[PDB]
């Protein structure tokens, strides 16, 4: 039920609401390799929903303190990559003063989401191939999923019914987990 090692991939402020700084951050799970270097976590399928939630909760609390932000949004991605080369594993928005994003809301925590588990090395590889190859499979402004699924399947020598960008959708997570 503890937070996992993470590294930010993107950080940006939003000051649209006068006197209420928002800080939006995208994070990924990391691990140490044999050489002691940090890399994108190879397999997160054994990471629980509770651990994914604890990671975004801890990151939100960290950034609120460090950037002196009134509001902090954290998105945990499956791995580094383009928009369609990764998926959301967990999310959390934190407003320490209990006034939400607007400054007149009545919440401290919102947009609490976490997938039931992380992804396997194979699921992560499929996502990476999806992101790299999809540009060659554009037909009338949309991805030809049938042909993209088949080309990944042929490359990895696996069935096409195992090929998808999002193998596991996020779920809400309880408010009591943030206490």
């Amino acid at each position: 039920s503890e937070a996992q090692f993470f590294a930010p991939t993107k950080e940006s402020p939003y000051e649209g609401i006068p006197g209420r700084l928002r800080y939006n951050v995208r994070i990924v799970l990391v691990e140490q390799d044999k050489q002691g270097n940090y890399i994108a976590r190879r397999d997160s399928s054994t990471v629980s929903k509770r651990q994914l939630a604890a990671t975004v909760i801890a990151a939100a609390r960290y950034y609120a303190q460090e950037k002196r932000a009134a509001v902090v949004s954290i998105t945990l991605d499956s791995q580094p990559g383009p928009a369609f080369g990764k998926t959301v594993l967990a999310t959390a928005t934190y407003a320490p003063d209990g006034k939400g994003v607007s400054g007149s809301d009545d919440w401290t925590w919102n947009t609490l989401q976490a997938t039931p588990r992380g992804l396997t090395a194979q699921e992560l590889k499929i996502q990476c191939l999806w992101g790299e190859m999809r540009g060659k499979f554009q037909v009338d402004g949309s991805t030809d999923e049938r042909r993209l699924k088949a080309a990944i399947a042929k490359k990895l020598k696996i069935p096409a019914e195992k090929v998808m960008l999002n193998p596991v959708f996020p779920e809400p997570f309880p408010q009591e987990w943030t206490r």
